[PDB]
């Protein structure tokens, strides 16, 4: 049966701002935070503490971690590729990371030179790091339904890193449709194999539309019993590794669908409209949302 | 659980085009028809025999439907509104004709000007006629999942449309979310109302992706059991009675989502982007379909 109520999980402005073709200044990335917190998102993914060097539309996150309003209850998850960033983020005020990895090998390798298996041990660094300080950290979990390299991808392979994920520290871990070639019958399979080891309530999918399958994939995720799906303002988003489609889900075309179906969500879809078509003013595009287009 | 086939009912050439902004040549639609047949799609909606008062897009309804290349097994299937319409689709050649009614009051009021039950006076000369001559006849609900003038629209309601168009003849009733309001749960509901009183094989599901809804609930209909949908090529269209926003389900989209279903469908998908694409630059448009957008 569908849940009753779903945590929504916005990372328009880390992961789609990250992977969107034009920069946006400093002010910009606090508004669209704040604006999304007055939406009444209940954790928003605000930047990511990686290296300049590596990925400079990132490069203002010890600011933009400092600027946000911290509104009552709400989460703002920071990426931490290292410990090194781990520490920035930390003295930054984060009270929550985040991590990522991969179900495929030649993923994890083409981005790190070191194997599924190897990638684990720079994370056991972090959590170890995490929990002496009190810190929560989530996990992400590429290919989940499939890779850039590989091709099919193995629904006991991401049980299997998704257990590892869990076992090590993390209260949560979101399943990614990376590149957006997932169907429901995979979405199905991965999640089938994934539950078996990792009870429901540590589990998130983050879904690709770069197919146009994000919102089905995410629907058969909800029947499935996962309660947390990550998405993206207005579609924000791409991915590196596809041709220039689309990129994330669209939260709003994903509340819609929830409210709906009558699920609590606790998002007001008239401003969350509002954070959409701000950001994407400033950014000199087209929302990718749907429902953004049909309201106006 | 899921069908081992679906039957895709292209409606691109009349459905996608009626209601496009800028028109196609006479040549431009035959050869789209044709490289649809080309494609595989073994029913291809082909144009309408309606007055160019009300809609000159579909004028040259005679030419068309003569001028096509008629592949062996492939339906073309011709809307015939009144009586007069369907004597031209005879002449024409036409072996399939399509009635189109509505759940929704207001609306019959709106597009044709009369009582849903005096809509049905109409329907019944045209089937009685059909029948004596030889042809078979499909209908169309619409405001299946909601109307942009009642709202909400009953199950009980789009049942009982169904079921007298069923018995009045038609062998297969396509349900339609015209405005594409539709959500899981409301698809749900309608499809449960309406298989209590028509067999399973004689629907068929027709959803607009206006707020992005249409390829979740055209998966809820699989669930169901139904077992044709329509679409239309590179989601041509779009609603008269919202704002500049999509349409049609894309056809890419969803034989993308069927073949990751292992459904079959026995549909070319590279053959039939390229027919999108070919329509798309007649159009002077770009396509709507994300499959397209990320295949190149
Ligand atoms: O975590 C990601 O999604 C991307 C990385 O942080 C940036 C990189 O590609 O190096
Ligand atoms: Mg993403
Ligand atoms: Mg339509």
């Amino acid at each position: 049966t569908l849940p009753k109520r779903v945590k929504i999980v916005e990372v328009g402005p880390r992961d789609g701002l990250q992977n969107e073709k034009n920069i946006v200044s400093t002010p910009v990335k606090i508004k669209l935070i704040d604006m999304l917190s007055e939406a009444g998102l209940s954790v928003i993914e605000t930047t990511s503490f990686v290296s300049p060097k590596w990925v400079p539309q990132m490069g203002d996150h010890t600011e933009v971690l400092k600027g946000i309003q911290k509104f009552p209850g709400i989460n703002y998850p920071v990426l931490t590729p290292n410990l090194k960033g781990f520490e920035a983020a930390v003295a930054a005020g984060a009270k929550e990371v985040v991590i990522f990895g991969a179900a495929s090998e030649l993923f994890t390798k083409k981005n790190i030179n070191c194997s599924i298996e190897e990638s684990f041990q720079r994370f056991d660094a972090i959590l170890k790091a995490a929990q002496s300080a009190n810190i929560s950290v989530r996990g992400y979990v590429s290919c989940a339904l499939g890779c850039p390299y590989e091709g099919k991808i193995s629904p006991a392979k991401v049980a299997e890193v998704t257990k590892k994920f869990y076992s090590m520290g993390c209260y949560e871990i979101s399943l990614g449709d990376t590149i957006g070639v997932g169907t429901p019958g995979i979405m199905k399979d991965m999640l089938s194999a994934v539950m078996q080891e990792v009870p429901l309530a540590a589990l998130a999918v983050h879904c690709h539309d770069t197919y146009g399958q994000a919102l089905a994939n995410t629907l058969m995720a909800l029947q499935m019993g996962v309660s947390v799906v990550d998405s993206s303002v207005a579609g924000l988003g791409g991915c590196p590794y596809a041709q220039g489609a689309s990129g994330n889900l669209a939260t709003e075309d994903l509340v819609y669908m929830l409210e709906g179906l009558g699920i609590h969500t606790g998002v007001n879809l008239q401003k969350l409209l509002e954070a959409g078509n701000f950001i994407c003013q400033a950014l000199n595009r087209k929302t990718s949302s749907k429902v953004a287009q049909a309201t106006c």
